[PDB]
RNA sequence: GUGAGAUUGUGAAGGGAUCUCGCAGGUAUCGUGAGGGAAGUAUGGGGUAGUACGAGAGGAACUCCCAUGCCGUGCCUCUAGUUUCUGGGGUU
């Protein structure tokens, strides 16, 4: 983000992202039981949400459901570079 | 088989055969829902916010409330309209 801290809540499988570009809308995703949702503390990494499971295309599916809720609408996306972006794809073991 | 009719072109009482269909439904209520029809559509305000963005000039948006235009289906408590209740009165 550029100006507004994106606040991503994680309780259970549910995930709530608020304050995306200062909007008052809350965006809601119900992650399946096959994928676990974690969150790194801001001591180590600034803001990371962790999607882990066994199916590749259920972990990759949920990380792009999350990417596409937070899309900039009716402004220039070259200037408004805000969102939730996948940077790394790893294993657990 | 059993009931009911008819055989009406030349008089009458008789009674033979034959043909036609009647022989099981009527009445009353609660539902099914195929198929067909098919509808709601727009707007402004509040705050978000003078914030995002921007050198400045300027200048957004969603959740969320509050109303409104056009349309639709009704309704008659109120208000308004209508009076051959010629209702009560007035007046030529
Ligand atoms: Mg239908």
């Amino acid at each position: 983000y550029a100006h507004f801290p994106i606040n991503v809540s994680v309780d259970g499988q549910n995930i709530e992202v608020r304050n995306f570009l200062g909007e008052k809308r809350v965006r809601r995703q119900l992650v399946p039981s096959s994928v676990k949702v974690s969150q790194t503390d801001p001591s180590k990494v600034k803001d990371e949400i962790i999607f882990d499971g066994n199916d590749l295309e259920q972990v990759s599916r949920e990380a792009a459901v999350l990417h596409q809720m937070c899309l900039v609408k009716k402004k220039d996306i070259r200037k408004f570079l805000d969102g939730i972006y996948v940077q790394t794809k790893t294993n657990i073991e």
